[PDB]
């Protein structure tokens, strides 16, 4: 729809901040702007826009863009070499996809570990340690440590730590064949976590919800999450501190670093607009200030900004972390790398299938990429609407057959006329 922005967030953003920066948009240039924030956006989106349908502009980590730039999502981005070097040149390089850019990156988001100072004044460095001071802290009705354990994003930081990895860069490439989900450290780490509920520490059912009514409420010691949690915490009666996530065998946790990003729809018909609301409205000090006192976005890609979030140790807690983690790739194979181990770490988590077993269906899982599942039923969804199409000429060639003759028009009387084998039976 032209002389109208309409946008796409994730839930657990400031989408409310992000409207405000819509109204000043739409106070100056009198295009109304539509802050959405559907349920697994991520995944509508590459469907609907196969289509040529959604919204002018979606956010969302960038390990999600390089399937939509494959799949010829995503319109062509032109930001200056001066507004480029307003922004942090990797963050640029999270949104570069064979060597296009292909969104606009907004913040650096990077897990870390969450804890109640007046439960735990001087929080575990360890995973080691954390079930000995579950037991501890059971004693007084409380738990050492709560998180979503629904998403792999949570758990991959413990997973890789001893080895475990998604896709390596070599030679100036990535080898989608090397993928290692399955070795000694994946293996390690799944399995401390799968220990930690079989000794009742965690419970597989832990969800995003769970863990931070746990954690907010006082009920449990620690939690892990991004920057964008802190703002419920602020509202709670917690006094909470941002730190180092802890070591797994000696090693630190490396949790997957994102990049959130705004992109805009190829089908979009208001690409100018949508550049100049992320180019002079959003992505600046003011624009992301208006987001991030909402929701915090963690250590924004403006570095003027940055610059002042920096002194914040939450920010720093953070940046720490991403530090210690690997960048996430952006190529279309990452969403059947997330799904292969989502479905590992429940299934292993539940007791369903062994560690082994459910990493071994990972590793074989991907070796077996082939097409993304938002690649399939979006195609199936062209498919639907040119099945539309058969039944709707089916419908007006029997339409038109019941009017006479003499009041058809020239086009019912030229498409009935192809249709001669159809009409007879008719
Ligand atoms: O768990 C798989 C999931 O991981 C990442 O998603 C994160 C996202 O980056 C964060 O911003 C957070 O707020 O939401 C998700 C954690 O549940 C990947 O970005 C995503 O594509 C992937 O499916």
């Amino acid at each position: 729809e032209e002389g109208k922005l309409v946008i796409w967030i994730n839930g657990d953003k400031g989408y409310n901040g992000l409207a405000e920066v819509g109204k000043k948009f739409e106070k100056d240039t009198g295009i109304k702007v539509t802050v959405e924030h559907p349920d697994k956006l991520e995944e509508k989106f590459p469907q609907v826009a196969a289509t040529g349908d959604g919204p002018d502009i979606i956010f969302w980590a960038h390990d999600r863009f390089g399937g939509y730039a494959q799949s010829g999502l995503l319109a062509e981005i032109t930001p200056d070499k001066a507004f480029q070097d307003k922004l942090y040149p990797f963050t640029w390089d999270a949104v570069r996809y064979n060597g296009k850019l292909i969104a606009y990156p907004i913040a650096v988001e990077a897990l870390s570990l969450i804890y109640n100072k007046d439960l735990l004044p001087n929080p575990p460095k360890t995973w080691e340690e954390i079930p000995a001071l579950d037991k501890e802290l059971k004693a007084k009705g409380k738990s050492a440590l709560m998180f979503n354990l629904q998403e792999p994003y949570f758990t991959w930081p413990l997973i890789a730590a001893d080895g475990g990895y998604a896709f390596k860069y070599e030679n100036g490439k990535y080898d989608i064949k090397d993928v290692g989900v399955d070795n000694a450290g994946a293996k390690a780490g799944l399995t401390f976590l799968v220990d930690l509920i079989k000794n009742k520490h965690m419970n597989a059912d832990t969800d995003y919800s769970i863990a931070e009514a746990a954690f907010n409420k006082g009920e449990t010691a620690m939690t892990i999450n991004g920057p964008w949690a802190w703002s419920n915490i602020d509202t709670s009666k917690v006094n909470y501190g941002v730190t180092v996530l802890p070591t797994f065998k000696g090693q630190p946790s490396k949790p997957f670093v994102g990049v959130l990003s705004a992109g805009i729809n190829a089908a979009s018909p208001n690409k100018e607009l949508a550049k100049e609301f992320l180019e002079n409205y959003l992505l600046t000090d003011e624009g992301l200030e208006a987001v991030n006192k909402d929701k915090p976005l963690g250590a924004v890609a403006l570095k003027s900004y940055e610059e002042e979030l920096a002194k914040d140790p939450r920010i720093a807690a953070t940046m720490e972390n991403a530090q210690k983690g690997e960048i996430m790739p952006n190529i279309p194979q990452m969403s059947a790398f997330w799904y292969a181990v989502r479905t590992a770490v429940i299934n292993a988590a539940s007791g369903r299938q062994t560690v082994d077993e459910a990493l071994a269906a990972a590793q074989t899982n991907a070796a077996h990429m082939g097409l993304s599942r938002s690649e399939r039923k979006a195609a199936e969804r062209v498919r639907r609407l040119r099945e539309e199409q058969q039944r709707e000429r089916l419908r007006q060639v029997s339409r038109i057959l019941r009017k006479a003759a003499a009041e058809r028009s020239a086009e019912e009387g030229r498409l009935l006329a192809e249709s001669a084998d159809l009409v007879t039976e008719l």
